[PDB]
Order: structure tokens, then C-alpha cells, then sequence
């Protein structure tokens, strides 16, 4: 019982490498519409998204969060933020977004990584200075995409040791 | 440039009242398989699932917990909990895989809501007490899910005021 929308969620991995190529306009504002249908916390909707196109914008970036060097050769990326005055839900709800942008980034034949800013707040500080985040509006993540430049394997992470049945 | 993956995240929604039949085994194992395929900090994999069809822990919960009453016409229930002492990103993991949960179900024909166990430490206790969590495993949601009782519309939730473009 098998169907497509499995198969993209088994087939998602982290790509971290790209091609000096384009990300056509379509894709990213499908990717974004992916993000805004996750569920939400009494359906506040906290979520806010910076798509950052900006080369200086995106190697400034790179240089000063640990994690996140290949915003240098990502043409763009997505910044998942919420809006925490509106939601003490935020970093659930812009997690499943995250998810959501993730899968159809991979659905598109495009790549791309979660890279955390919350929840440390030196990254954090780092999103905000660069993308001028109001006080309010917190960064969940920095998700750089593009076409991979080395197709890999998904990883199969089944753990038939994680389910448990009634009881621990 | 649309596809199937897509349309499932388009059309996911929370479904609260189910038809009073079971759920084939072969969903139930697929909708683990989808949660466990989700991305994770440091690829620590810190989810743990408890998968509950026992009747009155079901009731019991349904009865302790303020907003997951459907559990009294659910059949099952997937709870999704993360090992806390292996990551500090656990919330953010198990909101991914919660995700990958509810769109498996989308697409399978089921209906599934999440339903807050964190950040209430009250809700939390109830699940450890009726799932003999161990003190580091937390649950994030409980999933209660089966076939829906009455079709409805997905949420169009997209919003332009939410895209900001290298700045907000
Ligand atoms: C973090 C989180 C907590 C939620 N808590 C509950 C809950 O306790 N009970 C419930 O019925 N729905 C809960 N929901 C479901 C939301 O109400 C639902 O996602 C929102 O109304 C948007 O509707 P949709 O999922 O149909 O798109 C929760 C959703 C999220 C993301
Ligand atoms: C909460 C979270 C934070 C992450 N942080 C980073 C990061 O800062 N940099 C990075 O390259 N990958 C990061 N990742 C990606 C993970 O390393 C990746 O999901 C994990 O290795 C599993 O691989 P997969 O996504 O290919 O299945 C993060 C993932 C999650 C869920
Ligand atoms: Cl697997
Ligand atoms: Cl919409």
C-alpha cells in the first residue's frame, strides 16, 4: 500500500553540495506554499519565511554559523522563522514546516539541509543581523537549496527498537 | 511543476472523528516507517514511538487530556516521544517525524490530528503514567488517527504577507 508521497518522504536526505546553477522561480514559490500548509498550534500560523538570494547576504552567513558553510555555493536559501508573540508553538510548527519545505524541495529534483539557528542564540543573532529580524520573530533554521552536485543514497533509518506497543 | 508529494502536503488536515473500523497493520507499520524517515540534529535519531490500541489507556487519556477527546472514538493512537538524553534537539526531530505521521496517513486515506503533549507538563505526566515512559523519553504529540468520519476541505493557509525576500 505504497504510494508517491511515501516514496518522497523515504527518498529525503540532507544535500549540503551543489551546482553553480539556478533554482527556477516556480519551484521556490512551491516550496514556500509547502511550508505555510503545516499544522499550527491553535492554528495561529507563526511561521515567516526570508528567502535570501543575496550573495554577500548568503556568505556573510556562511562565514559566522558553524554549520551552514555551504550557503557559498547555495544560489539561495529559505529562513524558517517564527513569530513568537504570536505562538509558544513556534519551533513545532516551523519544525513541520521546515519538514514540509525539505520534502518538496526533494520532490522537484532540488536539494537542500535543515542548518539550526534556534536554539542557539549566537546563530540566532547571526540570522537576525543579516536578515533585520524584528525582536519578535525568531529563526528556526537556515535551509540552503539547490540542485545537488552528487546524488547519494537516502539514508533507512528504520528502528524496529523505536516502536513500542501500549507500554514502554 | 507540481507533483504527487505535493498535493499530499496540500492536502493534509486534522481530522478529529473517525469511522468506527480499523486500520490495516500494513498503514500502521508504514506511518512508523515515514516518522523514523524524518531529518535529525546530528543525525541522533532520538524518537521513540508507543503505538496504543489498548481501549482503556485510549479512554483514560482521552479523559486527562484537555484537547485529544477523539481519543474515545479512535481505535489507535501513535505517540511521539524523544529521547532527551541523547539530544537536545529531540522536539524538533519528533516535529518533523510528526509531520512525516500525519502526511503518511494523508496519504493512505487516513485521518490524523496532533494533539499537544509538550510543552504542557501536565499532558506529559498523563502520557508517561499511561505509556511507563522512562523519566528522559518525553512526549512531544500524541497522533490519534483512523479512517475520517466526514470529509472535509484542507486549510489554504498561504499567505503572501508571510514571504520576505533578503530582508523582512
Ligand atoms: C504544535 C501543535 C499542537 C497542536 N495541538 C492540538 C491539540 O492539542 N488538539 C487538537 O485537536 N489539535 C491540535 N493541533 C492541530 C491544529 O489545531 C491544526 O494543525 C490547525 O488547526 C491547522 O489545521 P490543519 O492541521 O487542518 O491544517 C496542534 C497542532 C500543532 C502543530
Ligand atoms: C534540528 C536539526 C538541526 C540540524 N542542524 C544541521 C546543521 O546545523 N548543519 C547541517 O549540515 N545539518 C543539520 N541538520 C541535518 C542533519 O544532520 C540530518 O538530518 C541528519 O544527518 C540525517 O540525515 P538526512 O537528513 O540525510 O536523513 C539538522 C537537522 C535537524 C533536524
Ligand atoms: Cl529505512
Ligand atoms: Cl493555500
Amino acid at each position: 500500500t505504497g504510494n508517491a508521497a511515501l516514496d518522497n518522504i523515504f527518498e529525503r536526505k540532507s544535500v549540503r553540495t551543489y551546482l553553480n546553477k539556478g533554482v527556477e522561480k516556480e519551484k521556490i514559490d512551491l516550496m514556500l506554499r509547502a511550508g505555510m500548509s503545516a499544522p499550527s498550534g491553535k492554528d495561529v500560523r507563526p511561521w515567516e519565511f526570508v528567502v535570501v538570494s543575496d550573495r554577500a547576504k548568503l556568505d556573510s552567513m556562511a562565514a559566522a554559523l558553524p554549520y551552514a558553510k555551504m550557503l557559498t555555493q547555495a544560489r539561495n536559501a529559505i529562513i524558517v522563522c517564527g513569530d513568537s508573540a504570536r505562538s509558544f508553538y513556534w519551533y513545532l510548527d516551523c519544525s513541520a514546516a521546515a519538514q514540509n519545505i525539505l520534502l518538496a524541495a526533494e520532490s522537484m529534483g532540488l536539494g537542500a539541509v535543515w542548518t539550526a539557528a534556534y536554539p542557539y542564540e549566537d546563530r540566532m543573532e547571526v540570522v537576525r543581523k543579516y536578515t533585520h529580524l524584528p525582536e519578535n520573530i525568531l529563526p528556526l533554521c537556515v535551509i540552503p537549496f539547490g540542485y545537488p552536485a552528487t546524488k547519494e543514497q537516502p539514508k533507512q533509518k528504520y528502528d524496529e527498537k523505536k516502536i513500542h506497543y501500549n507500554q514502554y
